[PDB]
């Protein structure tokens, strides 16, 4: 979809290239799985796109 | 020290090279705490070293 | 239904009878999502039926 | 009383006579992290205690 489908928790610096920043409450678009325990996403905030600790977001209530 | 400082609180499967791989409970010694929030720390129960992000563990208590 | 609505995403140890017990990345079989936010579920892999907070399995990726 | 240790992050409405009622946000002095994943504390906000999953709190003061 397009709406917000998680909400970051924790502040998350880049350390690799991949990687997308979070600052705590940041909404977040995850599209797809993860396997990986890592989330692939856009920061609905700043526009960025990467992946970041699948622990450092919650789905968004229910 | 070389005593436990740390334990993972979720699983961690590194992604880049210089990540430490953890699993819940695991007890770690952190040598580095970071401006940019991730940590430094040997694994206490699979003998590696790495980094990983800092909300991933919870200091010891008692 | 017969094939996996929900994911575990937390470790659950019950301490009352009336839980399910959950791993991470247990497959679940969500029955019944109350409206005080505790879902009933039969868990795919110990075949046991319970009930637990609802935050600790998130739904499936279609 | 001593300081804040934890903050809730998921709603936690109460089934069984131990559980601690937790409102997201709510101000958590958490006295036992028992090993079972369970957190034993006292709600800053309701004054009450119990009992509540030890995901749905995050940790304050990193
Ligand atoms: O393994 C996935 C299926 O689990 C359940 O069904 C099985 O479990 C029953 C007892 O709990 C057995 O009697 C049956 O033979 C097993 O196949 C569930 O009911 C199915 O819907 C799931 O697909």
């Amino acid at each position: 979809g397009s709406e917000q489908t998680h909400r970051a928790i924790f502040r998350f610096v880049p350390r690799h290239e991949d990687e997308l920043e979070l600052e705590v409450d940041d909404p977040l678009l995850v599209e797809l799985q993860a396997e990986d325990y890592w989330y692939e996403a856009y920061n609905m905030r700043t526009g960025a796109r990467g992946v970041f600790p699948a622990y450092y977001a919650i789905e968004v209530t229910k």
